[PDB]
């Protein structure tokens, strides 16, 4: 009755089989991910070659947060130091605005203070909880799966696993789409 | 001249050896644990079959916290995930109300943000520092050893060992009493 | 053209070669360390036999913090437990006043709640960030390299590393001087 990661995964696979445009698979998927995670705003963020990115998919619950769909963000938003952790360690990050702490899990979770710049960035958006897992296409960092919530909350390892399954599945989605649209 | 875990432990073994009533072994021990730890309120909490529990022993320092002796707390107070952590990992938890962080050590200490509900709960009791170690009888989770303090204070890994030795020694006390008092 | 730790290290070694008095090697060096770390106040603190210490070197940026040069601090300022971590574990500590957490790295970083007494001490000085690495002469704990900042700042593993190289290099300076001033 309540969705689980296995079924969300089954549907992404089904959409691959239909040879939907990658942008369509991602849009459809995002809605389900939000329902599964239960957070207020789930987004999928795709990187541009120069390091900047764009929100290409987004599912918000009852307008509890503003919509950033279609918007572009500069590369300075993610420092070299931060990006390196995404590329090399494939790190999942959890920011907790209330405590000013960030916990990172590479692929236990150790929490350390988060840079005040980043927390202000999140606060400006009206976010109190942020979870980010990187999406890849082979060895290429392709984007981010972003989960935002307007209120403070604890994040279990269960939730990190669910997110990892989804970004792992999207990698298959992306890689397959490239192969089918090979000239 | 002063108290160490070793002298406190010997007295428990002596009380086991002399077969004092278990409820007495527990009461006496609780008082010494408070003196050993130096905290304001140390309690021993025994679980009921349905998951709820009762404070069956308590030693407070200079009336600095209210007495909760004899009181029952519902099972909802300790969520499934929390209880699972107690049963499988035999986890020690340290709550720091000031920083909103909780540190857990399975059987180093990793700190993460603690659920706001639990912090509100402790604040309701007037507690700024809480240390909890689980008590077992054989494989069965029997109760908890609880240390509360009205003011903020840091809890060292040394102190967790002391608590761990005591709950290990109390397990022998409880186990032995069942054996001696078999009809 | 720009400053990094190797160039700073190289400069300490150069002063040794010129056989400068140790006090000169230390005074000169601190200014370069501050320039390297970019912090408001970098100090070198030397222990007295009785546990007390003295600020023997100091480099401040644009009078953003008061001068502590020449002042003495009692041994109670560094408790037995804290000093023990310095002696056996040779711990580098980072205190983040905003979150009230302290992160310690022995020779990864784990953050724990810092004692309220110490936070009050740093707040009284107007310090929001403090990074401390111990200096040794053979087995003897000789002093501390201290970095203070008037604002929230994050310390990376890399920066602890630069600092470790520096105290390791100063240790050679000190050890050499003892050898030369042996009767
Ligand atoms: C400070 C002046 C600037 C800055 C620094 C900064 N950013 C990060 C870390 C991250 N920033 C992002 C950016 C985003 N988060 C999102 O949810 C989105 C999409 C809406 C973006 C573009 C991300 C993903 C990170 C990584 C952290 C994480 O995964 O949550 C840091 C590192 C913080 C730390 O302490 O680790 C820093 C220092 N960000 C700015 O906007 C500034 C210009
Ligand atoms: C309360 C009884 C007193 C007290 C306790 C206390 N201090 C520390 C930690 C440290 N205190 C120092 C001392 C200094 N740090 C400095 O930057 C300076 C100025 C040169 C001094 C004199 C140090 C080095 C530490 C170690 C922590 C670190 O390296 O950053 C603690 C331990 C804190 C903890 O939780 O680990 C305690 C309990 N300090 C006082 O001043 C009180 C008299
Ligand atoms: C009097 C003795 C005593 C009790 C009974 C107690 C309850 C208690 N609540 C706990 C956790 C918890 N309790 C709750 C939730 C709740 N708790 C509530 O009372 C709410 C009804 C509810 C929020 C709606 C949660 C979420 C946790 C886990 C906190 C975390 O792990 O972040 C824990 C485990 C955390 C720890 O080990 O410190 C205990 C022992 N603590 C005590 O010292």
């Amino acid at each position: 009755v309540s969705l689980n990661q296995e079924s969300v995964l089954r549907r992404i696979t089904a959409r691959i089989r239909q040879s939907l445009e990658l942008e369509d698979i991602i849009t459809a998927t995002t809605a389900e991910v939000r329902a599964l995670l239960g957070t207020d705003r789930v987004m999928i963020y795709k990187f541009h070659p120069d390091g900047s990115g764009q929100v290409i998919a987004e599912s918000i619950y009852e307008n509890r947060l503003p919509s950033l769909l279609g918007l572009n963000f500069p590369a300075d938003d993610i420092p070299p130091q931060a990006r390196e952790l995404l590329v090399k360690s494939k790190v999942r990050s959890i920011v907790d605005v209330a405590t000013g702490m960030i916990g990172q899990s590479p692929v236990d979770i150790c929490y350390r203070p988060v840079d005040s710049c980043h927390v202000e960035y999140l606060t400006a958006m009206g976010v109190k909880s942020s979870v980010v897992a990187p999406i890849f296409c082979q060895d290429e960092l392709w984007g981010l799966l972003v989960s935002h919530h307007s209120e403070n909350r604890t994040v279990s390892e269960d939730e990190l696993e669910a997110m990892q399954m989804i970004v792992d599945q999207l990698a298959v989605a992306i890689a397959q789409s490239h192969l089918e649209h090979h000239h």
